């Protein structure tokens, strides 16, 4: 993922007072009392990379001329745009 | 991946009939005739980061001993979860 520092303000202080309830309630390092939280602090943002669309570069004739073509689609409802479309263009 | 060679053919053709189709309801270069799409065809895929989680490292202080914590936070939950507790640990 992406890594960030943040700092030590009552968000991350109280990061800190989760973490140390959660271990006294395991029990094996005895009771601990919460002091504070030191810098550095560090935030990692977990990702799901997820198809959002498509876009195509076309050669297409027409009427006997070639053009190109420029077309998007959108993943998920399947709904097509056109973009560019230039012409007559030189045969690849 | 993002961009690549897709072959020519029966859906790169239905893309071809696509972009003539709008290029018609335009008209700058009058009543087209789809033909045919001819190679080289490119397609490129857009991906989009959606946010599963975070993750934040923290020193923490507790009962004058330095801990390091590793825990766990949900985007749609918002729910807490503590993965790692270790120390004392030297301090940064």
């Amino acid at each position: 993922g992406e890594w960030e520092i943040i700092d030590i303000g009552p968000f991350t202080q109280n990061l800190g007072k989760f973490a140390v309830d959660e271990e006294n309630k395991i029990g094996q390092y005895g009771r601990l009392t919460f002091n504070k939280v030191i810098r550095p602090c560090m935030k990692k943002t977990i990702y799901e990379q997820v198809v959002a669309g498509y876009e195509y570069q076309l050669y297409v004739y027409a009427s006997d001329k070639l053009f190109r073509a420029d077309i998007s689609e959108d993943y998920k409802t399947r709904g097509r745009k056109l973009l560019r479309f230039n012409g007559p263009v030189p045969p690849p």
